[PDB]
Order: C-alpha cells, then structure tokens, then sequence
C-alpha cells in the first residue's frame, strides 16, 4: 500500500539510472504525500527537471529546490511550508530519505538520501522512506559531490513519477 516512485538520474545531461523509494505513508502520511505528488507533477510543479544541488561524500545527497536551483528555495503542495509529522523513524542507514528543514515546523520540498547512518539528525528531520532500488546509483551520484557539497557535475532529475 506504502507508494513507490522513481527518480531518473542524469549526470550533465547525460543519463545515470534509475533510483526509486518507497515511502512510509502508513507511519508519516502527509509528508510522503507531498513527495509523491511532487515526484508526480500532478500539482503543476514538483521535481522534474529539477537538480540535487548539495552532495557531501560519506554524509547524504540533497535535493528538491525546484525554484531556486541552489538550497534556498522549493516549496510544498500545502501552500506554505508545512508541520514535522513525527520522529517515529530514525536515520539509521544509506538510503534513508528524509526532509531538510530551516528548523522546525518548516518543511517544504526539499529532501536528502543519506548515504551513512546520520543519527545525530533524528528529532530534528522528518524521515518519511527509504530507497528501494538503484542504491548504485545514489552511490554513483556521491561521487561528483565534495567536501564542501558543491558538486562537480550537473546531477538533474530527468524525469520522475510513480511505479506500479
């Protein structure tokens, strides 16, 4: 019952893979229905097209500012940024897909794989999935970050939307 979407990877324009989620609607519903509606497009706006514009080796992958390209934009399906749901789930591993946050209480699209456990961050991000499939290419994806996140190559979502 939990949705499962995709993520189709390109690395400057040129394709990488597939990566798709599922996302634990059954514990943390309004937070996965956002990211699924925004993977989906069905609002008029969502991801596609859009850039994972902070990469930190060893530590997790950022994405979803759709508006602003660079970390300070993106917003939800809600109309404003929108309540932390729960800390029921806990970033315990790679493929942990949680939401960013400028503090609490303002979630907007703004999301992050993690690619090591990240337990400091619990209480504090909403985690709301997991990746299901194409891990490699997350791992793929790390490798063009740095230390100070700034990737050295463009890594966009091509396209986007719901499996199954």
């Amino acid at each position: 019952v939990n949705p499962t979407v995709f993520f189709d990877i390109a690395v400057d324009g040129e394709p990488l893979g597939r990566v798709s989620f599922e996302l634990f609607a059954d514990k943390v519903p309004k937070t996965a229905e956002n990211f699924r509606a925004l993977s989906t497009g069905e609002k008029g706006f969502g991801y596609k097209g859009s850039c994972f514009h902070r990469i930190i080796p060893g530590f997790m992958c950022q994405g979803g500012d759709f508006t602003r390209h660079n970390g300070t934009g993106g917003k939800s399906i809600y109309g404003e940024k929108f309540e932390d749901e729960n800390f029921i789930l806990k970033h315990t591993g790679p493929g942990i897909l949680s939401m960013a946050n400028a503090g609490p209480n303002t979630n907007g699209s703004q999301f992050f794989i993690c690619t090591a456990k990240t337990e400091w961050l619990d209480g504090k991000h909403v985690v709301f999935g997991k990746v299901k499939e194409g891990m490699n290419i997350v791992e793929a994806m790390e490798r063009f970050g740095s230390r100070n996140g700034k990737t050295s190559k463009k890594i966009t979502i091509a396209d986007c939307g719901q499996l199954e």
